Formats: C-alpha cells, sequence, structure tokens
C-alpha cells in the first residue's frame, strides 16, 4: 500500500472557485466536492454563479474542477500529496485542433478536511461555428497524462479528445506544470489514467455534477 | 488623403483598464492616453493599481495598451475606424520561444472624444530564470503585422522580438483576431509597421509612459 | 483470440530500406527483421550502408525501422493487418522540444512471408550542441500512441521521451497518419503501448540490433 | 553603394538541382537561372525531370529555387554574399495552416560565374482535398522575412500566404536557418522584402519560369 499522509484523510471534501473569460464572455463557477484521495475517486457539484448560462460547451471546463484525488501505487512518490499542508500551484495550456487556446492557473490550499482550489481560465479563438461555441461536444474520452520531473516541477502532457455529435473527435493537447510550495521527493517518469464524466446537469448547464477516477502507474510493458 | 470618420476627431484621448494574471500573479493597470488617430501617433501614461510592483518584465504588457491610432493610406479600408461608434473586440495569443504563452482579450468602445479599452491578459509558463521573470528585456524591435480578411474578421500575425540585456533577442509570435461590432468594408491583404517605446518609467515600473507610431501600407514591391 | 489474416503468418520476416538526410547529412540504412505479428514481438538488425558513421544520435532513427507486428485484442479491428496483401503507407512528423523537426514517409508491401518497408526521413534544425548531434541520448522511454479513425485514415499521437545522460528527458511529439491502400474496417478510439530497445550495437552504430513489443488496448478504466 | 565581393559578378547564372517527396511522391527538378545579385533580381527556368507531372500545386516548390540575389543597402552586412567562395547551407521548415509540414535542406557553392544549388524537400500531411493536392493555389503574396543573428547563424521567419482560386488565403509559416561555411561579419536585426511570380508555365507545370525581386532593409520607422 502507498504511504498515506496525515494531513489528508481517506475521506475529504473540497471547495473550488473558478472565474474566467472564454471568447470574451466573463463567468464564475463555484463547486463543492468530495472523494477518497488514496483510491483516486471524487465527485463535484458545480454552480454557475455569474455569467450564466454559458454560451460555450460545458466540456471545456470539466477538467478544470482536484489532483490530490489520484491513486498512487506504493513505489511512485506522490508529488501533489507531499506538497501539503502548504499546497501547490499549477499552470495549464489547452491547444485545440481548430486553433482555440486556453491558459489556466490554479492555487491549491487545505483547511482541515477540505481542499480549497482557486482556478482562473482564459479562452480565445474558439471558432463561432465550431463544436465549442455550437455545443456539439459529448464529453471527453478517457485519457492518460504522461508525467516527469524537471527542475523540481512536475510536467504533464495529455492527448485529449472531445467526443462529437454523430461520431468524430475534436482533439486537444494539455500541457501542465505542477509546482509544490515546498520541496518534495520527485517521482520518475510515469502515467496517470483518468476517466471524467458529467453524471447529471440541468438544461442550460448552470448546475452540473461530474465525477472522476484517476490512477497513476508505470508503463504496462 | 484617407477618409476620416466623423465620430473620430483628429485629436482623441482614451482610457484603458487592464486586469490580468502572469505566472499566477494578479494585477491591475489603468492608463490615460491621447494622440492623432489619422496620423498614427499616440502616447499613454500607465499606473499599476493592484499587485504592484510587478515581478515580471514590463515589456510583456507594453503591446496591450489602441489600434484606432493607425494611419491608413487612402486606398486601404480601415477596419477598426469603420467599426465605430459601436466599436470592436479582439483576441490575441502571444507565444514566446521559451514556451511561455499569453492569451489576451479586449473590448473597445467610444464616449465622445474618448476611446475606452477593457483588456484582460493571462500569461503562463514563463521560466523562473528566463528574461521575463528576471527582467532582462530591453524593449521591442520595430515590427510589422501582416493582416488579411477572413469570415468578416481581420486576422493579424507578427513575428515580434524583445531586445536582451547583452545583445540578442527573445522571440514572440503574435496572432490577433479583430472583430468589428457591425459589418464593415473589408481591406485586402496588407501590413502595419509599428514602433513602440517606453519613454519614461519610475524605478519599479509602477508608472510607465509609452509612445507608439503605427502606419498601414501595401507591400513595398 | 483476434482474427488472424491468412496473408500474414504467425512467424514473419521483413526487409527495411531507409534513406534520409539529417542536418544535411545524407545516409542509407538496410535491415532484416523477424517476429510474431499476432503476439506483437519483433527484432531487426540494421546496417548503415551509406553515409556512415552517422554524426547524430542513433536513437532518432530507432522508431522508424514495422507496425504489422502489433498485438491486437479480439474486439479491436486491426487496421494495418487488414490492409494486406496490398499494404499501406504512412507519414510522420517528429517535433523535438528544442525545435528540431523530422518528416517521415513510409511505403509497405508484402512478398510471401516477408514484409517490405521503404522509409524516407528528413531531419532539420537539430542544434549543434544538442543531445542529438552530441550523442547524449540513452534510448526512448516506453510510450503509448493514442489512435483514432478519421476519413478512413488512422491517426496516431505519441508523447515520446529520450533518456538523457545523467538523468533528464528530451521530449518529442509524434504525429502519425496511416493509410491502407484498400478500404478496411475502421477501429474506434484506442491505444498501443510500445517498448523499444537497442539490444546490441558496434562502436559507431553502423551495425545495430533493436527489438520492440507493441500491444493495442482500450483505456484501462 | 554596398560593397561588392570580387567573387560575385554584377551578372551571374546558376544551376539548381532538386529532389524530394511530397505526400509520398518522389520527384526531381532541374533549373537554370540568372540575374543581378547586387540589384536583387533573378529569373529561373525549371524542368521536372522525374516523377512528373507533379500531382501537387507547383507553388509549394516555388520559394525553394537563390538568396545571393538579394540587394543589401550599404550599411547592412550581407551574410550570404560574405560566405563565398566557400558558400553556405540552409534548412527550412514550412508549416501550413491545415497541418501540412515541409522540411527543406540546401547546399550552395560557386564555380566561376555560376552558383550551384542542391536542395531536398520532404513534405507530409497535405490533406487530399486541400488546395495543394487539388491545385487551387494562385501564387504567393509579396512577403517580408525577419532576420537576425544567433550563434553565428542567420535566422529568418516569414508569414507567407498563398492566394486561393476564389479569393482568400492559405497560410504558411517559414522558419529558415542560414549557415555560412566560414565565419563572416554578422548583420543586425533587419528585413528582406520579396515578390515571387511564376511568369510562364506549360499545362502540366513540367516547365516553369519564375521571377523574383528581393531587397533588404531596416524598419521603415
Amino acid at each position: 500500500s502507498h504511504m498515506m499522509v496525515s494531513v489528508i484523510a481517506k475521506q475529504m471534501t473540497y471547495k473550488v472557485y473558478m472565474s474566467g473569460t472564454v471568447n470574451g464572455h466573463y463567468f464564475e463557477v463555484e463547486g463543492d466536492g468530495k472523494g477518497k484521495p488514496y483510491e483516486g475517486e471524487q465527485t463535484v457539484k458545480l454552480t454557475v454563479t455569474k455569467g450564466g448560462p454559458l454560451p460555450f460547451a460545458w466540456d471545456i471546463l470539466s477538467p478544470l474542477f482536484s489532483i490530490p484525488f489520484t491513486k498512487y501505487p506504493e513505489d511512485i512518490p506522490d508529488y501533489v500529496k507531499q506538497s501539503f499542508p502548504e499546497g501547490y500551484t499549477w499552470e495549464r495550456t489547452m491547444n485545440f485542433e481548430d486553433g482555440a487556446v486556453c491558459t489556466v492557473s490554479n492555487d491549491s490550499s487545505i483547511q482541515g478536511n477540505c481542499f480549497i482550489y482557486n482556478v482562473k481560465i482564459s479562452g480565445v479563438n474558439f471558432p463561432p461555428n465550431g463544436p465549442v461555441m455550437q455545443k456539439k461536444t459529448q464529453g471527453w474520452e478517457p485519457s492518460t497524462e504522461r508525467l516527469f520531473a524537471r527542475d523540481g516541477m512536475l510536467i504533464g502532457n495529455d492527448y485529449m479528445a472531445l467526443k462529437l455529435e454523430g461520431g468524430g473527435h475534436y482533439l486537444c493537447e494539455f500541457k501542465s506544470t505542477y509546482k509544490a510550495k515546498k520541496p518534495v521527493r520527485m517521482p520518475g517518469y510515469h502515467y496517470v489514467d483518468r476517466k471524467l464524466d458529467v453524471t447529471s446537469h440541468n438544461r442550460d448547464y448552470t448546475s452540473v455534477e461530474q465525477c472522476e477516477i484517476a490512477i497513476a502507474r508505470h508503463s504496462l510493458l
């Protein structure tokens, strides 16, 4: 079994606060979630508190609403979990195959049994007739992030794909940079498999429930 | 002489309001500017009003503070000036050669003799020992933007370069998408030459003055 | 068990013919290999026949010397194996994180018990003091290609990483496009895990022996 | 007037030898050219000699057929002309907006009154229904290359655009790296304007004539 850290219970909740701008439209979202950090399981309920209903696909926000909830096997150092109680920050670029770009920054803290995430997203050049502004997406495929240490930062790359109405895929590249706020034991080259689903939502996606499973590992061969 | 639009005087002022995050650091800036829109000359005084003094090179913000102040020869339609009084928006990506990326959005309107600009920037993945975080930049080379029409929008690209303390250059690619808030007459493929200098600043760059000359043209050949 | 095709025996050999140019240096390589296509196992012995010894790292050529040797599970259509006897072509871009770029094209045929591969590589902008021209690489990490169907072509993306002398990683992005020469049954979204090793070589890598294991699969979750 | 190097006459000829592969199709081309190097004027007659008639737009080859024929004002050092008699090499990437990519390498020498060019191109991932494979291009816009010195090499970038049958543009980014075969005096940051036209061709573009004007300069402001 993997070393559990005492500041992170086997059952934890969290609060997430998002603000951002996508194609010039400002908006804010708040969520409360919960899960089992050492099993890699979590769920979150989101509420659009400003700028709703959103004129773009909800799916582009889904993977922005909790990386402490990743199951790590015994021999792989868990970068993110070691960073607590002080916490971590990360920065992410999303490059969509039709030219749209998002930049994302996150600050993560802990208060007792509850993680606190603050996240900002900026999105530009989503084509007006594209699957995002026309809400043609049907959730992400499961995906695998490739992670490795560099300058005491963790670096993640992920080939993502939104499912399209009536077959087809809309590609997105994730590049992520994770920075603990204190020095920790770096892991080596490894992967995290993820599966993310919207399990329920209202008509204009102003209330949304998501859930995720994330499990780290070495190569299979 | 180029046609002059009655809603834009030969001398104008403007106010610019900017908020943003760069490597996770929030900041706000306000500016007051003036110039001669049909001669392509302007100056602006900027004040950091939140999150100052900034921990990053001022030069990455410089080109975000007024495209109505571009001189257009008579035979080239002026996309930006035609958009008034309704105004315009634009979005910009900034891709630096060490992998930092900025997304920018802008909304621009007019009140009498005064343009009003609202601009938001999100910049991520500046290397902590690179010339931006170590404030080693020494202003921008004069540059040229290539512009053409597509789908009712004016598309621009610019290979920019920052000057480096100790000679040499730090490269940045600009991609811009300008969208008038009403249909306007579309120009053909053309160029805009620009020179942009910081003419004065205090020690921690919390007060900065910039001067810019911008002139559109056809190919020189 | 997966459907085996009659034109592809459980034990097969192959011949591979490479010519190319890397940083302006022309060279040619020939290899003979063998393996078990339905088990995903193969080995190949390469000989540099022109332009040797090569002034660059052998590792940049390794993943160019046999995709019929991929183990597919029963329920996933095997695009490449269906394309025979007529065969297939593919095109690949390799984008290295220090700016170097390779383009690759391949034509694959079959004669009896022996596949025949013709491959061309063009490589440019490898920095003269980089790990490639200074031969600092220490083989690839195992990796996973993400594959999906589009316009009856198969499309693969792979986040690759060369191991560096004294710790460290040198990243490379693979984008591949595979085209059967006759229509076949397209698969859905899936992955291929690969592990590629140089098992033996002489002093200046003019004779090189490699081996590979490649196994397709769905997501693990 | 700019200094004139004694090894380069006011009128010169040149031979150009080209081989390459585009979407897997091999071809060779030979050309004979002439012009006035210090005035920046040249013409060239090309003959497809293998793999003709070409199944792809001739325009993607056009800018690969002689940079000594660039007029340099007196105060800007001429990197290419100083390199002689030894000569130079260069490498170029061509990135089209629908994801096609070309890598190019060149070697250039001199025999008396005649430059000799050897050039290789590899182009991949042209979409089969795009304007290159469907021969819908109508020549290149006049363009400007940005040039600066780094590590003894002259680096160039150019936002190019092909004209499209039916108005509109198909964008391509040029990155070029020019390397003299001996140390030379390095120019500062500057530009080269170019116009390149096909002046005549037969029906299947197996004989083509091109004309190019190239003039270096500082920023216009």
